[PDB]
This record gives structure tokens, C-alpha cells and sequence, in this order.
DNA sequence: AAGATTTACGGGAAATGC
DNA sequence: TGCATTTCCCGTAAATCT
């Protein structure tokens, strides 16, 4: 999966450890005639035309000495700057995109969610900074023993070691990342959305694979750490975080050695205009200090938005929430969004819809299904707007409720009564009346589809069949689901006077795709209400 | 509801009055009297700087009869102490004794005769009584204080006579501190002495001294396992804590009759973390105390609950209450914590009883002794003197069902409540009995005479029914079954074909048809016959 | 008042103790 | 191990806030 940008990053920062490894070569070259330079000095004073030789070479030791400073020094700058501009790729650039993708991955898209070769590549740059920091020390050290006027060690080192120390300092903070976003055990479909009282897990790592910190640092978690207008909106609840809020950081598991905490069993309480709970916004923020190698470091990070319920019922109008935060911002910490939340178009909405069939289970929606919904946002497809206020803010038009309530519960309908039945291919589910119509129309009679319906709150499914003049029944509710699954009903379905329909629609015939899903001493029993 | 026993109580109580009121007005004669014979005896001595002879005589004659007066008041004061002393043990260890015992059978659903107000009229009458005869014995110390002699029985009387009626002001103040509603969850109305961790129980307690200075004076503090883990007490028993607000204040409040209460409502226990019987056999206590200071003494007033099972889980609720259902039957012993190490027999009268409480207290009607009796043959098999054993009954699976007597009793008591409460105790439901007898239908009655009974082969519940041909019946619908259709629909509901009278001769329609009851299609299910 | 939000708590499930 | 007991937490209902 690598890029063109990709490769030369990794190029760029092999040849940084070349360059290291070149400069580290030049230092014991002269480190030793500097140690040969000061035996001769010291001879000749303890010896107190042949002795003037020896003055003689002493002077050109003297000046290549000086000569490989000059030239180390220049190196040591030209590093720096390759450094200095290789690591804003890595941390605003690629990280950056893995950030993105985390937001995208939450949602239910393309998982490209791991770190490794990140992590790779940042360790390798912090290993040739830290080395390149011994290498500017070591010059230090030289210095404080043989010095002169003009010479260069005494007029560069300092801003060598300054800009060596910021650079090292700024990976370290970028490399303290979230890498699981806070999340419910219980509903891992839907992070960043926690219930107070019920437990949510998150996960934190540092991406400089240093094993010297191995359960070096505590990282202490917490919520609204900000809040009580630090940065702004005064009116919304704040929380606490109860169980045990700090925790070790360590190479444990062994997934690869990786250096990461992560944090089980937390819950949330309660401390006790604006935005309903559901669009309120708050982040769960990480924080610890590194000491390392003479520097005092201290990182942070956080979470992104989460949405904070109290009843589980609140959580479909919740995700909504987290869907089109994530679908629209690459910001990580915007909790008034929700003031005037962004406005998303038809292809942004729809992919993330099928998203949500599309990893709650095996396929999405296919694109003539998927725009009968199209239909029911507007009227009779790729710049058309959505808004919030469209989409989950308000009821549509003149039903009791939201386009996305309804919507999820069909979600919810699929994993609790029909899973297998739903991406079988099975179900065509959403189509418009009129649409719907060209069945009988093209087909013999017996020919059926399967939909949902719109008729009402959670959900309800549905089916075509004839005497034509087209037919179907009422909606059988999910506390009347449990006792007989759709498919069984399906087949079971007759109209004791008895008789039902033939093929799915195209041409398939009924018992091949719904047979499969299909099932003194008192009497056995089991049943159909089927017509009147 | 008064009794012949109540009505002498009732009878000595008002003597006492009369007694204390008699010696009230004989103290203010004999305090005129001790007033005039100062008053003289003042101005005789005034005189000292015939007549002067007849006065010496007076204030003689005035101190004898003086004298006279205290030994007949403190007589009768000691005559009155014997008497309260020994009407106090009717009241409290007789009548309020058996107060508390049929506050047991209530809590089980007996007759609930709980009412405290007779009982708190007599104590406080016979308190009232009381503060007023040791006020007339500290006048008479204060008599003694100011006039003196040898021979004087306030001198050689008063003491014991405070003493006997300190003691019994102070244990009628101890008595009288009472459970007045036992530790319950709001939610589980009729299974008292029950408490499932984290949600919230309510418990009151009253002082039948009703007295209003001490309106806003008492503080009560709730608590459990107190003086547990060793006083007596059995080794490796969990342990709880009582969360929320653990004392209370006593008031007259919301004027019921104005009795002093402290009502602890939103308790909640939690198991103090950190082997001799099942959690749902162990019996802790709660505990409530508080100390009064009223007219120089200090009395620490002290009670308890009843023996509470304490689970965590709500499916633990129906072997637990068997165990309160065993306990309060069989004992009247407030604090016996170890009784089911070596738990009681029980005859089959006393458990029958309570068994019909169980139906006679969540709906309508009990159990008629003929239905019932079907249970009774399923105990032991083919009444009066038998004896059950709490094996027998709860702790030990019936042979051959992997399931209790009792925990399958409780689901159909369950099952009567959730789906069919109207349908049973109307007589609709024999519901009980054996098939041998069960027969005894269409050998006397005509094709169609059907009968209501409940299913032996299950845990939880399920509802049966005969149908003639083949005499047939059907696999007992769930409860999750349920859900959807009621019992008499689906007995309704039911090339199809069903039956026609409920045993003995009514028809079907008129018992059961009462609780019976483009666009798509409207439909509703029979799964009938098939 | 009605609408929002949170608390209460059964019951099945899973985890933990023993 | 299997069995006993407790924790977990949805989902409806009721209570509370606004």
C-alpha cells in the first residue's frame, strides 16, 4: 500500500543515518590527532633542527585539526536542516494523514489504521538525533580541551546543540498519539460515544521505541481538563473519570514491543442556550513527563470529540453526532461544532451510510438501492447538500422522527433478526413505490421483494406478492420478531384457506435462497397468523 | 376485633389514672397542711419576745396529722408502682409481643392486623401516667426538705419508691421503640425482608411514647451487621454497609395521628468485600438506634429488624424468600441469625396456609383447599399432621425434576401476576391437579368440557388445558411465548377445531369472552391445532 | 405544562470466586 | 473443573429538571 512520497521518506531519513554514521567516522579521526596532537604538545614541553621538525608538525597537526572541525561543524548544520525538514513531513504530513484515517476508521471506512511503519520511522529519526546530540557533546568535550581563537566549535556548538534539542523535543510530543479512541467494550461499533456508569477502554503509544523507558511513565488520563471556560462556552456539564486514571507504560503483550498504556475499565460520572447532551462535545485528554538523557519533556494528547449519554436510548441520535463530526473536520479538538455544524454533500452522506450496513455487517448498499434514500432527503445526486438539521436535527417531512433515527434502527433490525438474510443479496429493502411497482409490471405472479418500512419508529420489514393488484402486510414489530425470523415467516407466510408467493425477485424461486435460513406426550407447536 | 384480655388492660389503665389523679389531690391537701403548720409554727415562734397554749396544741395536732397523710400517700404510692409494674409486663410483653408476631405473618401475606394505634394509646397513657407519679415523689422529697422528724416515711420510703418508678418509665421507654414498617424494596412490595445490593429499601420506625416535646429531638441511625463478626455470631458470613443516609430525624410529621417516626427511604447496601450457608440462607440484621434525655434521665433506645436476606442479583429472589417464607412461619424469635444451620419442620397445615397467602396476597383468592391438596400429594404422595422439611420444600430439587417445590410454586404465582391475574381467581383456574383425577372430566361431562391447569415439566411456568377426542393437551406456551397473546385468546383463538365448556357446565364465550379482545393488513396469530 | 434528560432496576449474560 | 455468586448493562419505566 506505498506511496511515491512514502518511499522518499523513507530514503530521506536512511540517508540521515548515513550521515550520521559518516559525521560519527569523522569524530574518532579527530578525536585521535587530537590525542596524537596533545602527546607531541606535551613532549616537546617536557623535552624543555630535530626538535624544530617536531614544532613543525605540531603546527600542521594543529591546522588539520582546525581544518576537521570546520568541515564537521558545516556537516553537522547541513544535517540539522535535512532533519529539520524531513520531520515536518513525517509529523505534519504522514502522521497527520494516519490521523485522518483514524477518523475514517471510526466511522466504519477503510481501516488503514496501523502505526508501525510510522513508528518505524520515527524511531529511526530519533535514534539518529540522539546520536547527533552525542556527536555535538562530544565536540564540547574537545573544545573544553584544546582551543584557539577562531575556532569553530566555540562560535557554532551552541546553536547546533539548540536546534538538535527542539528537533528531538518536537518528535517526542508528536509521537505521543491515541492509539484506540475511547469506546465502549459493549458497542464497539460506536467509539467516542460513552454512557455514564458503563465502562469504556482507550489506548495511548508512543511511537519513539526507546526500551530504557519500559514502565518509565505514568500517563494520566481525564476529562474536561480544560474546561470552566479555558477556552470558551460556559453552560455545558462536565464529568469526571472514576477507576483508576493513571496507568504504566510498558513494551508488555509483546505486539511488537511497542511502548503503549492502555486503560480498561474507566466510567464516566456526572459532575454536578448551549446544545443538547447529544451534540455537546468533550475530550478525554493524556498527559505524562519523560526525562531523558539530561531534558525534561512533557507530552500530551487527546481524544477526539466524544459525546457523553446517560440512557442508551440517547445513543443513535449520538452517533449521528460522531458521523458528521468525522465526515466533515480534520480538526481534532472542535466542541462547538455543533453551533453551526458544517454542511455535507450527497457523496460524503452516502458513503458513510453504507459504511454503517457495511461494517455492522458484510456488504453496504448498492448504489440504486442506497438512492431510494436519496429520494427521501430531497426529491427527484452527487452536489446536492445535506444538513445537519436534514439529516438528524429534525423529523422529515411530517413523520414523527429523524431520516437518521429511522435509518439506524433498520441497522439495529439487520444484526438482531437478519443478518445472514440481509447481504445474502437478499434484500433490496429500500425502494420508492413507484419503482416498486415494476415488478408485476416485468414479472409472473408470486414474484416478491423484500423492503422496510417507512411507516414507522425502530422497524419494521416488508414484502410483494399478488391477486394483479399489488399487496403486502402490516409491519410485524420486533417484540413480535423474536418468536419466527423473516425468512421462516417469508416461507411460512400463506393466505385455514391457505396459499403465498413464488420467486425473489428477478427469477429465483423461493425454498433455494429462504430454505437455508429456514428451520400421550402434549402436541408440538408452532405458528403462522398469515391472513384473516 | 377487641379480645376480654384487652378489655381489662384497657380497664387497669384507666384505674391507674384514677389512682394517680386520687394521690394528685391528697398531695395538694397534704401541702396546704405542711403550708398552714409553717405559717403557725413561724408565729408561734414570732410570739416568744391559754392563747399562746391552745396554738401549741394546733401545731401538734397539725404535725400528726401531717404525718399521717405521707404514710398514707406513700402506701398507696407503692401500692400504685406494684400495679403499673405489673400491668406494664400485659402491655409489653403480652400485647405488644403479639403485635410483632402477627407483624410476621403480615409480612408474608397473613391477616394484617398491624395496627399500632390501640397499642401507643395504653403505653402513652400508662407513660403519662408515670412522669406524674415520680413528679408527686419528688414533691414529696421536696415536703421532707422543708419539714422533718423522726419517724418520717418520705425519709425512709422515697427512695425505693423513685427507684421502681424510674425503672419502669425507662423500660416502657425502651419497648416502645418498634419496626413499624420492615425493611423493604419499594419495588417488591409484597417480599419484605428482602434486599438486593445497590437498589433502594425503606424502613420506619416509631415511638410509641407520644410525647410532642420530643417532636425534632431524636436522632435514629440505621446500620447492619452491627456487633457481628463474633459476639456470639458465626465466622465467615459476608458483611455489608448501609449506603445513603444513615440517620434520621424522629418528628410527628404529615399528621397521621401525630405518632413520633423517622422514615428511611433510598437505603441502599453494598457487600463489604475484604462458606456455612448459601447466600440465600444467611440472615443479617439491621439496627436502629438513639438515645433520649427527658427530665433528668438519659435512656438509649435500641431495635432491629427482622432477619433480611441480602442477595445481589434479583433471579436469587425466589429461593430467599422462601427462607423468609420458612422463618416467619415457624419462629418468633426476632434475632435468630443461625436457623437455617438446623432449620424447623413444618407441618403441612402451616405450610398450606401460607402457601394460599402467597396467591391470596398478589391477586384475589388463595388456593381452594381441594386444589391445593393437589400440591400436597406432590410433596409426599397419598394431610393434616404431615410434615414438611425444608428439603423437602425448598433447599433440594423435587425427584426427578432438576428443579424445587417452591421455586416452581413461585414462577406460576409469577405467571399469574404477568399474564393472567383477571383469568385467575375468578374460578376460572383449577390449575392444580393430578391426572388421575384430571380424568374425572369427560368420563362425567360431554365432548368440550375443558379444564385450566399449570405444567409440572418446567421451571418458570406454563399454562395448560384438556381437549377430547384422545383426551389432549398442548407443549405449554413460554412466557417469552406469551408475551404476544393472552391465555383466554389463545384458548379462544384456538380446518381448525377447539372445545366448548370451562368444567363443570358453563359454556366457553361467557367466562373467557370478557378478556378476550391500499392500508396493508392487519393480522394476529393462532398457531390452533397444527 | 411539556419536553428534555437522567435515574431506577429487571433480567439475561458474562465474569469471577471457590 | 463445575458450581455458586456477583457484576455488567440494555431497555423500559419512572422520576427529575427546565
Amino acid at each position: 500500500v506505498v506511496t511515491e512520497k512514502q518511499q522518499m521518506l523513507e530514503q530521506h531519513l536512511q540517508d540521515v543515518r548515513k550521515r550520521v554514521q559518516d559525521l560519527e567516522q569523522k569524530m574518532k579521526v579527530v578525536e585521535n590527532l587530537q590525542d596524537d596532537f596533545d602527546f607531541n604538545y606535551k613532549t616537546l614541553k617536557s623535552q624543555g633542527s630535530v626538535t624544530r621538525q617536531k614544532m613543525q608538525q605540531l603546527e600542521q597537526m594543529l591546522t588539520a585539526l582546525d581544518q576537521m572541525r570546520r568541515s564537521i561543524v558545516s556537516e553537522l548544520a547541513g544535517l540539522l536542516s535535512a532533519m529539520e525538514y524531513v520531520q515536518k513531513t513525517l509529523t505534519d504530513e504522514e502522521l497527520a494523514d494516519w490521523k485522518r484515517r483514524q477518523q475514517i476508521a471510526c466511522i466504519g471506512g477503510p481501516p488503514n489504521i496501523c502505526l508501525d511503519r510510522l513508528e518505524n520511522w520515527i524511531t529511526s529519526l530519533a535514534e539518529s538525533q540522539l546520536q547527533t546530540r552525542q556527536q555535538i557533546k562530544k565536540l564540547e568535550e574537545l573544545q573544553q580541551k584544546v582551543s584557539y581563537k577562531g575556532d569553530p566549535i566555540v562560535q557554532h556548538r551552541p546553536m547546533l546543540e539548540e536546534r538538535i534539542v527542539e528537533l528531538f523535543r518536537n518528535l517526542m510530543k508528536s509521537a505521543f498519539v491515541v492509539e484506540r479512541q475511547p469506546c465502549m467494550p459493549m458497542h464497539p461499533d460506536r467509539p467516542l460515544v460513552i454512557k455514564t456508569g458503563v465502562q469504556f477502554t482507550t489506548k495511548v503509544r508512543l511511537l519513539v521505541k526507546f526500551p530504557e523507558l519500559n514502565y518509565q511513565l505514568k500517563i494520566k488520563v481525564c476529562i474536561d481538563k480544560d474546561s470552566g471556560d479555558v477556552a470558551a462556552l460556559r453552560g455545558s456539564r462536565k464529568f469526571n473519570i472514576l477507576g483508576t486514571n493513571t496507568k504504566v507504560m510498558n513494551m508488555e503483550e509483546s505486539n511488537n514491543g511497542s511502548l503503549s498504556a492502555e486503560f480498561k475499565h474507566l466510567t464516566l460520572r456526572e459532575q454536578r442556550a448551549s446544545l443538547i447532551v447529544t451534540e455537546e462535545l468533550h475530550l478525554i485528554t493524556f498527559e505524562t513527563e519523560v526525562y531523558h538523557q539530561g531534558l525534561k519533556i512533557d507530552l500530551e494528547t487527546h481524544s477526539l470529540p466524544v459525546v457523553v449519554i446517560s440512557n442508551i436510548c440517547q445513543m443513535p441520535n449520538a452517533w449521528a453526532s460522531i458521523l458528521w463530526y468525522n465526515m466533515l473536520t480534520n480538526n481534532p479538538k472542535n466542541v462547538n461544532f455543533f453551533t453551526k455544524p458544517p454542511i455535507g454533500t450527497w457523496d460524503q452522506v452516502a458513503e458513510v451510510l453504507s459504511w454503517q450496513f457495511s461494517s455492522t455487517t458484510k456488504r453496504g448498499l448498492s448504489i440504486e438501492q442506497l438512492t431510494t434514500l436519496a429520494e427521501k432527503l430531497l426529491g427527484p445526486y452527487s452536489g446536492c447538500q445535506i444538513t445537519w438539521a436534514k439529516f438528524c436535527k429534525e423529523n422529515m417531512a411530517g413523520k414523527g422522527f429523524s431520516f437518521w433515527v429511522w435509518l439506524d434502527n433498520i441497522i439495529d433490525l439487520v444484526k438482531k433478526y437478519i443478518l445472514a438474510l440481509w447481504n445474502e443479496g437478499y434484500i433490496m429493502g429500500f425502494i420508492s413505490k413507484e419503482r416498486e411497482r415494476a415488478i408485476l409490471s416485468t414479472k409472473p405472479p408470486g414474484t416478491f421483494l423484500l423492503r422496510f418500512s417507512e411507516s414507522s419508529k425502530e422497524g419494521g420489514v416488508t414484502f410483494t406478492w399478488v391477486e394483479t393488484q399489488i399487496q403486502s402486510v402490516e409491519p410485524y414489530t420486533k417484540q413480535q420478531l423474536n418468536n419466527m425470523s423473516f425468512a421462516e415467516i417469508i416461507m411460512g407466510y400463506k393466505i385455514i384457506l391457505v396459499s403465498p408467493l413464488v420467486y425473489l425477485y428477478p427469477d429465483i424461486p423461493k425454498e433455494e435462497a429462504f430454505g437455508k435460513y429456514c428451520r400421550a406426550p402434549y402436541l408440538k407447536t408452532k405458528f403462522i397468523c398469515v391472513t384473516p
